[PDB]
């Protein structure tokens, strides 16, 4: 739908940038107020830096996933340079929170109810026929109530046809990433279900790198054999075992989102 029509659209006046979050490569990432009173965030594409096209395709995904566990598109400013306004989460990206002075005092518990939330997104986005493919706690973020909500859809994916086949030349972090979406570049839900696996070591060891002191080479190596992750420090048993279906060998065998989510739910209760 053309920029002068769209809902999405906003005027660059109503934006206004207050604190660089952070800069890379392709652009900064602001937390600004719209229309003087809303805080948002603010992504910004450096010019030159990659296609208006691709860094685009991400909103157009989010004007189609709408939902409360995942964060919300708030606008775009389709005239250079490019702005995607998102809804802001306070308590910033999970893998960091995790390590602050309020993080490091929370229960077992509060951890589950976490791990469960992030449970319920994923859950609705196997629903609508998207995966997520970037799935890890750097991509879940906090808000100021202590919820979580998926983040991050550059690499996200819609898929009438069961499997995603992504480019050839083609790397994903090895320690996140299934089996298969490496060695074929195969994606499906089901491997997204694999990082949720690898998500909830990062959860409860406070957002520690998953596989302590291995290299890659080394987990691709100790995953043929049929091992799996060492048992975190401090890890329920539940928990691990509940990794380990996530960990299963082959797609099909590994559970579904709606079924982690109601597993989560009950081990949070419980405690
Ligand atoms: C701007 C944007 C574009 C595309 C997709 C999303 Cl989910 C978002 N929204 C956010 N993107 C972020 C990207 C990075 C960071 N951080 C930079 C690295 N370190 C911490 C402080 C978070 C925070 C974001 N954010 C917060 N509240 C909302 C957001």
């Amino acid at each position: 739908k053309p920029w002068w029509e769209d809902e999405w659209e906003v005027p660059r006046e109503t934006l206004k940038l207050v604190e660089r979050l952070g800069a890379g490569q392709f652009g900064e990432v602001w937390m600004g107020y719209y229309n003087g009173h809303t805080k948002v965030a603010v992504k910004s594409l450096k010019q030159g830096s990659m296609s208006p096209d691709a860094f685009l395709a991400e909103a157009n995904l989010m004007k189609q996933l709408q939902h409360q566990r995942l964060v919300r598109l708030y606008a775009v400013v389709t005239q250079e340079p490019i702005y995607i306004i998102t809804e802001y989460m306070e308590n910033g990206s999970l893998v960091d929170f995790l390590k602050t002075p309020s993080g490091i005092k929370l229960t077992i518990n509060k951890l589950l109810d976490m791990a469960a939330q992030i449970a319920e997104g994923m859950a609705f986005i196997e629903e609508r026929n998207y995966i997520h493919r970037d799935l890890r706690a750097a991509n879940i973020l906090v808000s100021d109530t202590l919820s979580c909500k998926i983040a991050d859809f550059g690499l996200a994916r819609l898929i009438e046809d069961n499997e995603y086949t992504a480019r050839e030349g083609a790397k994903f972090p090895i320690k996140w990433t299934a089996p298969e979406a490496i060695n074929y570049g195969t994606f499906t839900i089901k491997s997204d279900v694999w990082s949720f696996g690898i998500l909830l070591t990062e959860i409860v060891t406070h957002g520690r790198i998953p596989y302590p002191g291995m290299t890659n080479p080394e987990v691709i190596q100790n995953l043929e054999r049929g091992y799996r992750m060492v048992r975190p420090d401090n890890c329920p048993e539940e928990l691990y075992q509940l990794m380990r279906l996530c960990w299963k060998e082959r797609p099909e065998d590994r559970p579904t989102f709606d079924y982690l989510r109601s597993v989560l739910e009950d081990f949070f209760t419980a405690t």
